[PDB]
């Protein structure tokens, strides 16, 4: 599923991401925009053999199991395919654990490089929330 911008902001807000660990909703929508272009089916292979999955590009090195990342963890206790569903519950729940692990949203490389320090409120501008 390719979410619309305001459609994804609503779903993130319903699942409790707005100001989760102090990150306003616009941060999460910006992160999704540059990680997956709002596409729940996005995948990308990392150089070390791990793979990032879904709308927030969550990495199999630490957070999910895909059966093909030897030595990795499954800290969110989910198959990585659950992160590709049109329902974003799994991605949001796992995002909440990642963002709580000490490093905030710096765990998302695209957020650090393309959202951090910008007007992230622009990303929820005009949305009925
Ligand atoms: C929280 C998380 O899994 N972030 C990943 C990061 O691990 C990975 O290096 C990158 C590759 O582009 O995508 C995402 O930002
Ligand atoms: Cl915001
Ligand atoms: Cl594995
Ligand atoms: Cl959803
Ligand atoms: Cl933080
Ligand atoms: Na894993």
């Amino acid at each position: 599923k390719v979410f619309g911008r305001c459609e994804l902001a609503a779903a993130m807000k319903r699942h409790g991401l707005d100001n989760y660990r102090g990150y306003s909703l616009g941060n999460w929508v910006c992160a999704a925009k540059f990680e997956s272009n709002f596409n729940t089916q996005a995948t990308n292979r990392n150089t070390d053999g791990s793979t990032d999955y879904g709308i927030l590009q969550i990495n199999s090195r630490w957070w999910c199991n895909d059966g093909r990342t030897p030595g990795s963890r499954n800290l969110c206790n989910i198959p990585c395919s659950a992160l590709l569903s049109s329902d974003i519950t799994a991605s949001v729940n796992c995002a909440k654990k990642i963002v709580s692990d000490g490093n905030g949203m710096n765990a998302w490389v695209a957020w650090r490089n393309r959202c951090k320090g910008t007007d992230v409120q622009a990303w929820i501008r005009g949305c009925r929330l």
